[PDB]
């Protein structure tokens, strides 16, 4: 087929956009494999673009977007929600808040393109599974301070973890219990998605499925590596994700 130069730099542009994917999130990228290819590439420039927006392309972007015909709202939420903060969140819902403008914004990117019909009906779903998302990353890594400042000041006096424990990276009751209050939430969120799986399209359920095996699969790792999250940084193994995805 005699494709068009822009067609041709689209895909290239694409490719680009799943090596990206698959180097700075190969659970979520394995997830996304099962999607059709139109739809896989699709969702790789949405990812792409969060990532590169956390730290041309835009053809495959631009495709994507007159492909499936995708909201420019929270696109514009998850750039705002980069300007950040220097200070430490208070209110547990502070930490919800910003999950949900990153993490939950990304769920709603990717909406048109995980389902055609039923948007309506999946739109809290997707926007849970993706806020749930961001609340694992965020607990599977606290090494630098901008980390260890989403952690809620108000959950940590809850159960007596102090500002001095957390600069030394201290490994307690105290914060076992900040964290576990917090992992409650995030699987809360899953569970939601988990019950609006038979909803989704199936195209896209084995996406879904296994970005919600994979992630609750996160915080079970963390939880048998004694909550070692301020020395490692918490991820699976690519024989750790064939094993929670053999099914």
């Amino acid at each position: 087929i005699h494709r068009s130069e822009k067609m041709k730099e689209i895909k290239e542009a694409y490719q680009q956009c799943g090596q990206i994917v698959g180097e700075y999130a190969p659970a979520c990228f394995k997830a996304l494999s099962y999607l059709p290819l139109k739809q896989r590439q699709a969702s790789w420039a949405v990812l792409s673009f969060c990532h590169t927006a956390a730290s041309h392309l835009w053809k495959a972007f631009d495709h994507a977007y007159r492909t499936f015909t995708l909201e420019s709202e929270p696109f514009r939420e998850f750039i705002a929600a980069q300007k950040e903060d220097a200070k430490p969140y208070d209110d547990l819902d502070e930490l919800l808040m910003y999950a949900y403008r990153t993490g939950g914004a990304a769920g709603l990117m990717l909406l048109p393109i995980l389902t055609r019909r039923k948007q309506d009906q999946l739109k809290q779903a997707a926007v849970s599974l993706g806020l749930a998302i961001q609340l694992v990353r965020f607990l599977s890594d606290l090494g630098t301070d901008q980390q260890k400042n989403r952690i809620p000041r108000q959950v940590m006096q809850q159960f007596g973890y102090t500002e001095a424990d957390l600069q030394k990276g201290t490994v307690n009751k105290a914060f076992t219990m900040t964290w576990e209050y917090i992992a409650f939430e995030a699987e809360a969120y899953l569970e939601e998605c988990q019950d609006a799986l038979p909803l989704f399209p199936q195209y896209s359920q084995k996406t879904v499925k296994a970005a919600l095996h994979l992630h609750r699969a996160v915080l079970e790792k963390i939880r048998a590596k004694q909550h070692d999250v301020f020395q490692y940084h918490f991820a699976l193994t690519e024989t750790e994700v064939k094993q929670i995805l053999s099914d």
